[PDB]
């Protein structure tokens, strides 16, 4: 197959994500023959692990998924290491030598990718030095992969963006959003624009409400430290949920390129309504988990590292509105929570009921197109049909599909995908600045009301599907959740 | 449940259909509590089997599906018999006594149904005498159930209709069409008008071609006598196929009553194009089966009772055209044959491919909604989605549904249904004169070309899906059969 000529620099190349997913993903791209010879990987961090120590380190990350050891060694020989502090301007001149050397060794003409697997605060600095100290490639491309998260509010994200803008244009930036790399999420566009019946039905005339759900049965566990300040609202909503909602609410693009897709999504984001205090209390719900039945399921306030007066939200549910002609009056419901009934990520599109009367006992109900992302991809379609009774009557049936074993084994892990797209230079599966800015602006208005404590904090027995308020939020518009454990 | 007060007269009450399906169906309506007391069944034929002999006869038909024998006896006691020749005008006065007596015995105020399970030629006579000799009920209703077939051409069907019109209005007539009583066929309307996405897509803008298939793996066997003169063209096409095509091509009714449904179907039938000689040769295909591989599968011309110079068609395939705005240019393909690959009755709706380009290797294909009627009800929906590859690419997947065991056991057998609808007076599931007249007119133009031998007779190896000409007929419009064994 075609060879990818690139040189990748991993800032924080000895960390968890690095040796647990980054390195393995890069190995798969080698196994599939995409990376052959003209490529090199330059690890970097503070430790002065020498060139022999690094190789062993990588051999352990790509350990479990290798069988021909000779294949492993030949790959590992494309790695090099250099000790380096990201704040020290001169240290960069040392890195530049490691990079300019690896390039020469494998005749790599430019094409550099800088992966930042470091603390959020260092993002601005590294960007600044890459350009000033001359680590940027004179030929080919220069791309930056920014790890999560991108800011903690609109103000901070704006700062980050402005710093990055000094050296890179927005299209050269690749913010890593885990969920946007999931196979099933990339099917939403295929189903919609690939089948005219849905394509033409994707609007206010045929849909009654769209629902998005991010479920987790696990509690906070040892993640309490950071989680207590972020909560579901920033952990799952602001990033993952909004970017999935983006694929759903987007306009129909003039073409299927990153440029046009982004233009199509931004049209919806720019129509997203921002809430004031009253609206936040009417359209959103925040809750926190109590006890289940089992002592195994302890209340949030009894978890380790959790303050006994914490108002952190472990569950969020709300109604989004898009002031666009195609979405006039169509509610978009989202929900994310911990200690819920099950682990699952899915989209449920509820179509409007038909007005055609059969004179039957049970008249036509609402059809539903469910796209299941996690744990395993599935697509269900609930339709109206005839019941098996003597008198004519309707019922609903579910047509179903599921990913095959062959499909599941060939499915490219999210990181492998994101890394591969970046080498190709395809922002189709990445959130753009415009998208992120609006998402922050939207979430900030909610957080303002929470930090000020101007909304109640609901509670819910662990293992449930959330507080009653979740149901009442939908009941208000004559709606209800399709999924319920 | 509500009780059905009726008195049914079975002309030919000792025949096959009578004791093999008619009687059992009537027993089920008793088991389900619909028929309780104010009802009676008057058998009739030429044999003078006395009132005790008849009861035993019925006890054998409802034999295998009875367990509480006391339930059986109480039912059987509502039957009476009378010897009677249908040509003898005075014999009717004898029948009138059997009927007027049974009515008195169970206080049945009118509501009479006359089932004609006699030879086609007797239909006109019985109708005539029922009215003149006064067997018709003065109160309630008087309905006639006409068994298959209704005419053998337009001329003969017109004769029959005119004779029947002398005593009954068209709405009081109930022509028995086996296939129109099948559960799955009655689902076609539920799926279409019950789900706006299909409802709005049911036209020339979204569908590329509709396909209907009636398959049989069995040969002619001992049915050769009659079959050699009728063939597939009249055996399966004229009746079964056209009436299913009626449900598919129908307009959207102003309501869901028999009157409006029929008005909706007739709009399509009245737009059906009738072919001349050239068109018959371009749009239709007739074939006859040869040998398979196994001696078990003998050529048609070697079957018992088959003339060694017979040009009888054992397979028919053709393109129907509806000159209606909603069907402008949408081909309707039908096919019926013996000794084909499998036994199956199904409808395949092929939607047009999308014009949206993904720049992918495989661009969007045609979606397909398959409704499987026989052997067991199923609904499949082929849609475009994303393939599990590194580069973005589309593929097709099938969402599936199947009838459950509970559904299959509760499914009311076609005859039970037809008989039940007639007692209710619902022509929704029956073909009306207008529908039949056009079907005959359509088929006659084809037969004229066949009897004149102005079209070739194709051949096909038994077990196949038909002659190559079947494929070429669809290839011409850039189409192909969805099902293929
Ligand atoms: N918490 C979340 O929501 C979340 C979830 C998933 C992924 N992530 C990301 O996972 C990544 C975690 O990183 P990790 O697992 O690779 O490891 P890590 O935290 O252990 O440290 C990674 C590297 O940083 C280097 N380092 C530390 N300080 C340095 C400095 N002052 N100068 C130079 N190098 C320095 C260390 O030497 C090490 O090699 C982060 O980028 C985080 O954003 C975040
Ligand atoms: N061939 C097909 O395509 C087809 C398929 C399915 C059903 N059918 C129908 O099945 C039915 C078959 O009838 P059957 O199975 O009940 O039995 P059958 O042919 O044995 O005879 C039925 C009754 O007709 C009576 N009979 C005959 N001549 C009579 C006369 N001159 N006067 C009065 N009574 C007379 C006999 O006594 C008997 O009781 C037919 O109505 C046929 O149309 C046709």
């Amino acid at each position: 197959v075609s060879e990818i000529k690139t040189l990748v620099t991993f800032f924080g190349g000895t960390g968890d994500l690095a040796k647990r997913k980054l390195y393995p993903s890069v190995f798969n791209l080698y196994k599939k023959g995409y990376l052959q010879k003209h490529f090199a990987i330059v690890g970097t961090a503070r430790q002065a692990l020498n060139d022999d120590e690094f190789k062993q380190l990588v051999r352990d990350s790509i350990k479990d998924f290798t069988d021909d050891q000779a294949q492993a060694e030949a790959f590992i020989e494309h790695f090099s290491y250099r000790a380096h502090d990201v704040t020290d301007a001169a240290s960069y001149a040392v890195l530049k030598e490691a990079i300019e050397e690896a390039a020469d060794k494998f005749d790599i003409d430019g094409n550099r990718i800088f992966y930042m697997s470091v603390a959020p605060r260092f993002f601005g600095t590294i960007a600044k030095y890459l350009k000033s100290e001359g680590l940027l490639a004179d030929t080919g491309y220069n791309r930056l992969m920014i790890e999560k998260p991108f800011g903690t509010s609109y103000d901070t994200a704006a700062e980050l963006q402005n710093d990055l803008e000094n050296a890179f244009d927005d299209n050269q930036l690749f913010r890593i959003d885990h969920y946007l790399g999931k196979e099933m999420v990339q099917n939403i566009a295929a189903l919609r624009f690939g089948n005219p019946i849905f394509d033409a039905a994707w609007n206010k005339d045929y849909i009654k409400n769209v629902q998005v759900t991010l479920c987790e049965v696990l509690g906070v566990e040892e993640r309490a430290g950071y989680y207590d300040t972020a909560g579901a609202l920033l952990d799952m909503i602001q990033n993952h949920t909004m970017q999935i909602v983006g694929w759903l609410a987007m306009e129909k693009p003039e073409s299927f390129t990153d440029k046009d897709i982004r233009a199509a999504k931004n049209a919806a984001f720019n129509a997203l309504k921002i809430y004031d205090e009253a609206e936040v209390n009417k359209y959103f719900v925040r809750a926190q988990y109590g006890a289940g039945d089992s002592a195994d399921f302890k209340p949030y306030l009894e978890e380790l590292d959790v303050p006994a007066d914490s108002k952190n939200n472990t569950f969020i549910a709300g109604e989004l509105q898009f002031d666009l002609p195609r979405w006039e009056g169509v509610p978009f419901y989202v929900r994310s929570g911990k200690r819920l009934a099950a682990k699952q990520t899915r989209v449920d599109i509820v179509f409007k009921a038909g007005t055609f009367n059969f004179g039957s006992e049970q008249e036509a109900q609402e059809a539903v197109l469910s796209i299941i992302i996690d744990p395993k991809g599935a697509i269900e379609l609930k339709l109206n049909a005839k019941s098996v009774e003597d008198a004519f009557n309707t019922r609903t049936i579910d047509l179903g599909w599921t990913v095959s074993d062959e499909d599941k084994k060939n499915t490219p892990e999210p990181y492998e995908r994101m890394i591969h797209d970046t080498m190709n230079g395809d922002g189709s599966n990445f959130a753009d600045w415009n998208g992120v800015s609006i998402a922050w602006k939207f979430v900030d208005a909610i957080s303002a009301v929470y930090t000020a404590d101007k909304a109640p904090l609901e509670t819910y027995k662990s293992g449930s599907m959330g507080p009653e308020a979740s149901d009442k939020l939908l009941a208000a518009n004559g709606d209800a959740w399709v999924f319920k454990g």
